[PDB]
């Protein structure tokens, strides 16, 4: 689809079996959700945005969909003020910035 | 044009006569630039991400060329670690996400 930006971006993703609300966000490198339980394997890490550095859990080749497009990637776990999909998975589902 | 998200979507801009590099960031609401002495008044306001909040002052209607394509509206200015072009800039150029 086309999306304007007169609002904010906002999705539905699945996640582990759950669905949620994402905000589409080319400024991050990274996608972060906030807190909530995946299964597998995952490592800690930290990661930095506008206001400094949290901690988060890294999940590897993490299945999501979003918006209806599948992705296989990493997911960061972690206090984000909102849940963001970032460059990594933006690429996987084809998504481009068009003006 | 189109701007995929293999890397990081940065752009040259120019505001109040000056050159710079910016982020077409999805995710942020407003622009906000690393600090710089704009002429003026200005408004106190705290924006938040990851990390925490920032400190800026709010610049209102100000005029910035981004690609080429001119618009005019709050710039935000502060220590932020990188220039970003927000939404209520984003759309006076005419600039969606398509997937
Ligand atoms: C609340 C929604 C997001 C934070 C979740 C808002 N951000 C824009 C975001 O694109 C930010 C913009 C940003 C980019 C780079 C450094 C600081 C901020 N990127 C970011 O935080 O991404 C992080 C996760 O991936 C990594 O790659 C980038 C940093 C990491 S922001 O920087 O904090 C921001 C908030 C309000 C305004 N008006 C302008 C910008």
């Amino acid at each position: 689809p086309q999306i304007t930006l007169w609002k904010r971006p906002l999705v539905t993703i699945k996640i582990g079996g759950q669905l949620k609300e994402a905000l589409l966000d080319t400024g991050a490198d990274d996608t972060v959700l906030e807190e909530m339980n995946l299964p597998g394997r995952w490592k800690p890490k930290m990661i930095g945005g506008i206001g400094g550095f949290i901690k988060v859990r890294q999940y590897d080749q993490i299945l999501i969909e979003i918006c209806g497009h599948k992705a296989i990637g990493t997911v960061l776990v972690g206090p984000t003020p909102i849940n963001i999909i970032g460059r990594n998975l933006l690429t996987q589902i084809g998504c481009t910035l068009n003006f």
